[PDB]
């Protein structure tokens, strides 16, 4: 019934993605110290990325309003969640504080 709000917001979400899909953002490491990760090191189809995005809190209402979205905590939630790699580098539980500090940061 109302496909132009999720053909609006994929291609919103879509668009955003494909502009920073190389950009190295930060990450906690277990050691304390900070590891890099862009979307491209995901090995996921382009599709599958951005209907993942989708799950993330906020996104998905970010995404309706055309506004910047949060995507160092976006790769963050879709790597954690698809990633053996990027969960086995990464301290998940500052993970979770930075991924809820720039969610609220955004809205």
């Amino acid at each position: 019934t109302n496909e132009e709000d999720d053909l609006s917001v994929e291609a919103e979400i879509a668009h955003q993605i494909a502009e920073s899909f190389e950009k190295k953002y930060k990450f906690p490491s277990r050691s304390s110290g900070i590891f890099l990760y862009n979307f491209e090191q995901l090995k996921m189809n382009l599709d599958d990325i951005v209907k993942e995005a989708k799950n993330v809190p906020g996104v998905t209402r970010l995404a309706h309003d055309g506004s910047k979205l949060p995507l160092r905590c976006v790769l963050g939630w879709v790597a954690l969640a698809n990633s053996k790699k990027f969960q086995l580098l990464v301290e998940a539980n500052k993970l979770n504080k930075i991924m809820q500090d720039d969610l609220n940061r955004y809205a």
